[PDB]
Protein backbone atom coordinates (compact mmCIF):
# COMPACT_ATOMS: atom_id res chain seq x y z
CA UNK A 1 0.00 0.00 0.00
CA UNK A 2 1.12 3.60 -0.82
CA UNK A 3 -1.23 4.10 2.39
CA UNK A 4 1.08 2.16 4.95
CA UNK A 5 1.25 2.46 8.64
CA UNK A 6 4.78 2.64 7.75
CA UNK A 7 4.30 5.44 5.75
CA UNK A 8 3.33 7.49 7.91
CA UNK A 9 5.68 10.16 9.17
CA UNK A 10 8.27 9.04 11.88
CA UNK A 11 9.01 11.14 15.30
CA UNK A 12 11.43 10.57 18.07
CA UNK A 13 8.77 9.28 20.35
CA UNK A 14 7.10 6.76 17.77
CA UNK A 15 10.58 5.60 16.90
CA UNK A 16 11.71 4.95 20.72
CA UNK A 17 8.36 3.09 21.20
CA UNK A 18 8.22 0.87 18.03
CA UNK A 19 12.49 -0.05 18.70
CA UNK A 20 11.65 -1.04 22.49
CA UNK A 21 8.84 -3.25 21.26
CA UNK A 22 9.73 -4.80 18.12
CA UNK A 23 13.48 -5.59 20.38
CA UNK A 24 11.20 -7.70 23.18
CA UNK A 25 9.45 -8.91 19.76
CA UNK A 26 12.79 -10.20 18.65
CA UNK A 27 14.20 -11.45 21.89
CA UNK A 28 10.95 -13.50 22.50
CA UNK A 29 11.10 -15.06 18.82
CA UNK A 30 8.61 -16.26 18.37
CA UNK A 31 7.20 -17.55 14.58
CA UNK A 32 4.09 -15.41 14.60
CA UNK A 33 5.20 -12.30 15.38
CA UNK A 34 5.02 -9.81 12.86
CA UNK A 35 6.70 -5.80 13.26
CA UNK A 36 5.10 -3.15 14.95
CA UNK A 37 4.90 -0.02 13.75
CA UNK A 38 4.08 3.08 16.41
CA UNK A 39 3.04 6.22 14.61
CA UNK A 40 2.13 10.07 16.60
CA UNK A 41 -0.41 10.95 13.97
CA UNK A 42 -1.31 14.57 16.56
CA UNK A 43 0.28 16.44 18.76
CA UNK A 44 -1.35 20.33 19.62
CA UNK A 45 -0.97 22.94 22.28
CA UNK A 46 -3.62 23.18 24.44
CA UNK A 47 -4.67 24.87 27.78
CA UNK A 48 -6.90 23.31 30.86
CA UNK A 49 -8.86 26.31 32.10
CA UNK A 50 -9.51 25.90 35.90
CA UNK A 51 -13.35 25.74 36.41
CA UNK A 52 -15.34 28.11 38.23
CA UNK A 53 -15.28 27.47 41.61
CA UNK A 54 -11.81 26.37 41.97
CA UNK A 55 -11.10 30.02 39.98
CA UNK A 56 -13.21 31.77 42.33
CA UNK A 57 -11.37 30.39 45.27
CA UNK A 58 -8.19 30.33 44.52
CA UNK A 59 -7.55 31.48 40.92
CA UNK A 60 -9.01 35.22 41.62
CA UNK A 61 -6.96 35.30 44.81
CA UNK A 62 -3.37 35.05 43.11
CA UNK A 63 -3.30 31.30 45.33
CA UNK A 64 -3.62 29.22 41.47
CA UNK A 65 -2.89 30.10 37.86
CA UNK A 66 -5.86 30.45 35.80
CA UNK A 67 -4.82 27.52 33.09
CA UNK A 68 -2.10 25.24 32.33
CA UNK A 69 -0.87 24.87 29.27
CA UNK A 70 -0.03 21.30 28.26
CA UNK A 71 0.93 19.29 24.51
CA UNK A 72 -1.65 16.53 23.45
CA UNK A 73 -0.18 13.40 21.37
CA UNK A 74 -2.02 10.70 19.83
CA UNK A 75 0.04 7.34 18.88
CA UNK A 76 -1.31 4.40 17.23
CA UNK A 77 0.63 0.50 17.28
CA UNK A 78 0.00 -1.54 14.60
CA UNK A 79 1.23 -4.61 13.57
CA UNK A 80 1.64 -6.49 9.97
CA UNK A 81 -0.24 -9.25 9.75
CA UNK A 82 -0.35 -11.10 6.68
CA UNK A 83 1.84 -8.05 5.05
CA UNK A 84 -1.31 -6.20 6.03
CA UNK A 85 -1.46 -3.61 8.66
CA UNK A 86 -3.55 -4.06 11.98
CA UNK A 87 -4.04 -1.49 14.30
CA UNK A 88 -4.33 -2.91 17.73
CA UNK A 89 -3.45 -0.07 20.14
CA UNK A 90 -4.06 3.78 20.85
CA UNK A 91 -3.13 6.24 23.65
CA UNK A 92 -3.75 10.23 23.84
CA UNK A 93 -1.70 11.66 26.58
CA UNK A 94 -1.41 15.19 27.66
CA UNK A 95 1.86 16.39 28.59
CA UNK A 96 2.48 19.42 30.91
CA UNK A 97 5.98 20.86 30.68
CA UNK A 98 9.10 22.33 32.48
CA UNK A 99 7.05 26.05 31.98
CA UNK A 100 3.62 24.75 32.94
CA UNK A 101 2.86 26.50 36.53
CA UNK A 102 2.73 24.47 39.49
CA UNK A 103 1.07 22.19 40.53
CA UNK A 104 0.97 20.71 37.13
CA UNK A 105 4.96 21.11 35.93
CA UNK A 106 6.94 18.21 34.48
CA UNK A 107 3.34 15.88 34.43
CA UNK A 108 1.82 13.64 32.13
CA UNK A 109 -1.09 12.19 32.14
CA UNK A 110 -3.06 9.49 30.02
CA UNK A 111 -6.25 10.69 28.92
CA UNK A 112 -7.58 7.54 27.27
CA UNK A 113 -5.92 4.10 26.07
CA UNK A 114 -7.34 1.56 24.07
CA UNK A 115 -6.70 -1.93 22.09
CA UNK A 116 -8.38 -4.19 19.61
CA UNK A 117 -7.01 -8.12 20.68
CA UNK A 118 -5.81 -9.55 17.10
CA UNK A 119 -2.02 -9.28 18.20
CA UNK A 120 -0.45 -12.37 16.91
CA UNK A 121 1.20 -14.14 18.74
CA UNK A 122 -1.97 -14.04 21.64
CA UNK A 123 0.52 -14.89 24.02
CA UNK A 124 2.72 -11.89 23.90
CA UNK A 125 -0.24 -9.18 23.64
CA UNK A 126 0.03 -8.03 26.92
CA UNK A 127 3.33 -8.14 27.14
CA UNK A 128 3.53 -5.56 24.06
CA UNK A 129 1.11 -3.46 25.60
CA UNK A 130 3.37 -3.21 28.69
CA UNK A 131 6.20 -2.61 26.49
CA UNK A 132 4.98 0.29 24.76
CA UNK A 133 3.75 1.59 27.97
CA UNK A 134 6.90 1.43 30.08
CA UNK A 135 8.27 2.55 27.03
CA UNK A 136 6.43 5.86 27.11
CA UNK A 137 7.53 6.01 31.08
CA UNK A 138 11.08 5.71 29.86
CA UNK A 139 10.93 8.56 27.25
CA UNK A 140 9.10 10.71 29.09
CA UNK A 141 11.61 10.07 32.31
CA UNK A 142 14.70 10.78 29.55
CA UNK A 143 13.35 14.43 28.91
CA UNK A 144 13.12 15.38 32.53
CA UNK A 145 9.34 14.82 33.51
CA UNK A 146 9.20 13.92 36.99
CA UNK A 147 5.43 11.71 37.38
CA UNK A 148 3.25 9.89 35.51
CA UNK A 149 -0.60 9.95 35.84
CA UNK A 150 -2.85 7.12 35.18
CA UNK A 151 -6.49 6.67 35.37
CA UNK A 152 -7.85 2.62 35.45
CA UNK A 153 -11.28 2.83 34.75
CA UNK A 154 -12.15 0.59 32.17
CA UNK A 155 -15.09 1.21 30.15
CA UNK A 156 -18.58 0.75 30.96
CA UNK A 157 -20.59 -1.95 28.79
CA UNK A 158 -20.61 -1.11 24.71
CA UNK A 159 -18.40 2.26 25.16
CA UNK A 160 -15.45 2.26 23.20
CA UNK A 161 -12.62 4.68 23.98
CA UNK A 162 -10.75 5.12 20.94
CA UNK A 163 -12.02 2.01 18.65
CA UNK A 164 -15.44 1.69 17.20
CA UNK A 165 -16.93 -1.61 17.74
CA UNK A 166 -14.50 -4.15 19.49
CA UNK A 167 -14.65 -7.59 19.09
CA UNK A 168 -17.65 -9.47 20.74
CA UNK A 169 -15.72 -12.02 22.71
CA UNK A 170 -12.54 -9.11 24.17
CA UNK A 171 -13.53 -9.15 27.70
CA UNK A 172 -13.81 -5.81 29.15
CA UNK A 173 -11.50 -6.62 32.66
CA UNK A 174 -13.59 -5.50 35.46
CA UNK A 175 -11.53 -2.50 38.06
CA UNK A 176 -10.25 -5.10 40.15
CA UNK A 177 -8.05 -6.65 37.04
CA UNK A 178 -7.35 -3.76 35.25
CA UNK A 179 -5.68 -2.46 38.32
CA UNK A 180 -3.25 -5.28 38.42
CA UNK A 181 -2.59 -5.00 34.98
CA UNK A 182 -1.26 -1.45 35.57
CA UNK A 183 0.35 -2.55 38.55
CA UNK A 184 2.21 -5.25 36.95
CA UNK A 185 3.15 -2.81 34.22
CA UNK A 186 4.64 -0.36 36.88
CA UNK A 187 6.20 -3.52 39.32
CA UNK A 188 8.73 -4.39 35.12
CA UNK A 189 9.40 -0.61 35.16
CA UNK A 190 10.36 -0.34 38.97
CA UNK A 191 12.60 -3.47 37.95
CA UNK A 192 14.06 -1.58 34.70
CA UNK A 193 14.85 1.36 37.40
CA UNK A 194 12.49 3.36 35.25
CA UNK A 195 9.93 4.38 37.56
CA UNK A 196 11.23 4.97 40.82
CA UNK A 197 8.47 4.10 43.26
CA UNK A 198 4.09 4.41 42.53
CA UNK A 199 1.31 5.13 44.79
CA UNK A 200 -2.60 5.97 44.54
CA UNK A 201 -3.53 9.09 44.85
CA UNK A 202 -4.62 9.20 48.67
CA UNK A 203 -1.83 7.72 49.96
CA UNK A 204 0.77 10.11 47.52
CA UNK A 205 -1.32 13.32 49.22
CA UNK A 206 -0.50 12.19 52.45
CA UNK A 207 3.43 11.25 51.98
CA UNK A 208 2.74 15.08 50.41
CA UNK A 209 1.02 16.84 53.20
CA UNK A 210 -1.44 18.25 50.74
CA UNK A 211 -4.16 20.25 52.85
CA UNK A 212 -5.28 22.21 49.65
CA UNK A 213 -7.15 21.54 46.76
CA UNK A 214 -5.15 24.30 44.91
CA UNK A 215 -1.91 21.27 45.32
CA UNK A 216 -3.21 18.34 43.22
CA UNK A 217 -2.43 18.14 39.59
CA UNK A 218 -5.60 19.56 37.56
CA UNK A 219 -5.64 18.13 34.00
CA UNK A 220 -8.31 17.93 30.97
CA UNK A 221 -11.39 15.79 31.19
CA UNK A 222 -10.04 14.34 34.55
CA UNK A 223 -11.91 12.89 37.47
CA UNK A 224 -10.65 15.40 40.06
CA UNK A 225 -11.61 18.78 38.82
CA UNK A 226 -15.09 17.91 38.24
CA UNK A 227 -14.89 16.46 42.38
CA UNK A 228 -13.65 19.77 43.10
CA UNK A 229 -16.30 21.77 41.81
CA UNK A 230 -19.08 19.85 43.40
CA UNK A 231 -17.87 19.90 46.47
CA UNK A 232 -17.67 23.81 46.05
CA UNK A 233 -11.07 16.81 54.19
CA UNK A 234 -14.58 15.57 52.26
CA UNK A 235 -12.15 15.48 49.21
CA UNK A 236 -9.50 13.35 51.74
CA UNK A 237 -12.62 11.08 51.86
CA UNK A 238 -13.80 11.14 48.26
CA UNK A 239 -9.45 10.32 47.31
CA UNK A 240 -9.44 7.29 49.82
CA UNK A 241 -13.04 6.08 48.00
CA UNK A 242 -11.44 5.96 44.58
CA UNK A 243 -8.00 5.54 45.86
CA UNK A 244 -7.71 2.06 44.16
CA UNK A 245 -8.12 4.05 40.16
CA UNK A 246 -5.41 6.38 40.38
CA UNK A 247 -2.08 5.67 40.32
CA UNK A 248 0.37 8.56 40.58
CA UNK A 249 4.36 7.19 39.57
CA UNK A 250 6.79 9.20 40.08
CA UNK A 251 9.91 8.56 37.44
CA UNK A 252 12.88 11.32 39.59
CA UNK A 253 12.50 11.41 42.64
CA UNK A 254 14.93 13.90 45.26
CA UNK A 255 17.39 16.28 44.43
CA UNK A 256 17.57 15.33 40.78
CA UNK A 257 14.21 16.32 40.08
CA UNK A 258 15.07 20.26 41.20
CA UNK A 259 17.90 20.78 39.31
CA UNK A 260 17.02 19.75 35.93
CA UNK A 261 17.18 21.76 32.91
CA UNK A 262 14.03 23.00 30.82
CA UNK A 263 12.17 19.85 28.88
CA UNK A 264 13.37 19.95 25.22
CA UNK A 265 10.52 18.03 23.03
CA UNK A 266 12.74 17.14 19.50
CA UNK A 267 9.50 16.71 17.78
CA UNK A 268 6.90 18.90 16.03
CA UNK A 269 3.66 19.72 16.18
CA UNK A 270 1.18 17.41 13.87
CA UNK A 271 -1.79 18.63 13.33
CA UNK A 272 -4.40 16.13 12.79
CA UNK A 273 -8.12 17.16 13.31
CA UNK A 274 -9.26 13.72 13.08
CA UNK A 275 -6.69 12.98 15.87
CA UNK A 276 -7.57 15.91 18.05
CA UNK A 277 -8.78 13.80 21.04
CA UNK A 278 -10.42 10.71 20.53
CA UNK A 279 -14.00 11.99 19.69
CA UNK A 280 -13.40 13.15 15.81
CA UNK A 281 -12.05 9.38 15.14
CA UNK A 282 -15.16 7.39 16.84
CA UNK A 283 -17.68 9.89 14.81
CA UNK A 284 -15.56 9.15 11.77
CA UNK A 285 -15.70 4.90 12.43
CA UNK A 286 -19.44 5.42 13.71
CA UNK A 287 -20.56 7.36 10.50
CA UNK A 288 -18.40 5.00 7.89
CA UNK A 289 -18.62 2.13 9.74
CA UNK A 290 -14.79 1.54 10.23
CA UNK A 291 -15.45 -1.09 13.28
CA UNK A 292 -12.90 -3.26 14.96
CA UNK A 293 -14.66 -6.31 15.52
CA UNK A 294 -13.33 -9.60 13.85
CA UNK A 295 -9.78 -9.47 12.43
CA UNK A 296 -11.00 -9.36 8.88
CA UNK A 297 -12.85 -6.00 10.04
CA UNK A 298 -10.41 -4.32 11.73
CA UNK A 299 -7.70 -4.63 9.26
CA UNK A 300 -10.41 -2.76 6.60
CA UNK A 301 -11.42 -0.48 9.10
CA UNK A 302 -7.22 -0.12 9.87
CA UNK A 303 -6.49 0.77 5.98
CA UNK A 304 -9.71 3.06 5.80
CA UNK A 305 -8.35 4.62 8.55
CA UNK A 306 -4.47 4.99 7.63
CA UNK A 307 -5.90 6.82 4.41
CA UNK A 308 -7.45 9.05 6.44
CA UNK A 309 -4.62 9.47 7.74
CA UNK A 310 -2.11 10.16 4.66
CA UNK A 311 -4.77 12.49 2.64
CA UNK A 312 -6.18 14.64 5.59
CA UNK A 313 -6.92 18.05 4.63
C1 LIG B 1 -6.46 -2.43 28.99
C2 LIG B 1 -6.30 -3.48 27.94
C3 LIG B 1 -5.40 -2.89 26.85
C4 LIG B 1 -5.56 -4.66 28.51
O1 LIG B 1 -5.62 -5.77 27.59
P1 LIG B 1 -4.88 -7.21 27.89
O2 LIG B 1 -3.39 -7.02 28.19
O3 LIG B 1 -5.29 -8.26 26.85
O4 LIG B 1 -5.43 -7.55 29.41
P2 LIG B 1 -6.96 -7.98 29.81
O5 LIG B 1 -6.86 -7.77 31.31
O6 LIG B 1 -7.96 -7.19 29.03
O7 LIG B 1 -7.01 -9.52 29.36
C5 LIG B 1 -6.11 -10.52 29.81
C6 LIG B 1 -6.87 -11.84 29.95
O8 LIG B 1 -7.88 -11.64 31.01
C7 LIG B 1 -9.13 -11.96 30.46
N1 LIG B 1 -10.19 -11.07 30.92
C8 LIG B 1 -10.27 -9.75 30.74
N2 LIG B 1 -11.37 -9.19 31.32
C9 LIG B 1 -12.03 -10.25 31.91
C10 LIG B 1 -13.30 -10.43 32.67
N3 LIG B 1 -14.03 -9.36 32.92
N4 LIG B 1 -13.62 -11.68 33.13
C11 LIG B 1 -12.82 -12.74 32.89
N5 LIG B 1 -11.66 -12.66 32.17
C12 LIG B 1 -11.24 -11.46 31.66
C13 LIG B 1 -9.01 -11.81 28.96
O9 LIG B 1 -9.99 -12.55 28.26
C14 LIG B 1 -7.62 -12.30 28.72
O10 LIG B 1 -7.57 -13.70 28.75
P3 LIG B 1 -6.53 -14.49 27.82
O11 LIG B 1 -5.40 -13.53 27.52
O12 LIG B 1 -6.18 -15.74 28.51
O13 LIG B 1 -7.41 -14.77 26.64
C15 LIG B 1 -7.63 -3.98 27.33
O14 LIG B 1 -8.44 -4.64 28.34
C16 LIG B 1 -8.44 -2.84 26.77
O15 LIG B 1 -8.18 -2.32 25.65
N6 LIG B 1 -9.47 -2.41 27.53
C17 LIG B 1 -10.36 -1.34 27.14
C18 LIG B 1 -9.74 0.04 27.40
C19 LIG B 1 -9.41 0.37 28.86
O16 LIG B 1 -9.84 -0.35 29.82
N7 LIG B 1 -8.61 1.41 29.11
C20 LIG B 1 -8.18 1.68 30.51
C21 LIG B 1 -7.37 2.88 31.07
S1 LIG B 1 -7.70 4.38 30.10
C1 LIG C 1 -5.05 14.81 40.30
C2 LIG C 1 -4.56 13.41 39.86
O1 LIG C 1 -3.50 12.94 40.36
N1 LIG C 1 -5.25 12.87 38.82
C3 LIG C 1 -4.90 11.64 38.34
C4 LIG C 1 -5.24 11.16 37.16
C5 LIG C 1 -4.75 9.92 36.92
C6 LIG C 1 -4.02 9.40 37.93
S1 LIG C 1 -3.85 10.37 39.18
Amino acid sequence: SKFSAKRLPSTRLGTFLENRVNDFLRRQNHPESGEVTVRVVHASDKTVEVKPGMKARFVDSGEMAESFPYRTKALFAFEEIDGVDLCFFGMHVQEYGSDCPPPNQRRVYISYLDSVHFFRPKCLRTAVYHEILIGYLEYVKKLGYTTGHIWACPPSEGDDYIFHCHPPDQKIPKPKRLQEWFKKMLDKAVSERIVHDYKDIFKQATEDRLTSAKELPYFEGDFWPNVLEESIQKLYATMEKHKEVFFVIRLIAGPAANSLPPIVDPDPLIPCDLMDGRDAFLTLARDKHLEFSSLRRAQWSTMCMLVELHTQS
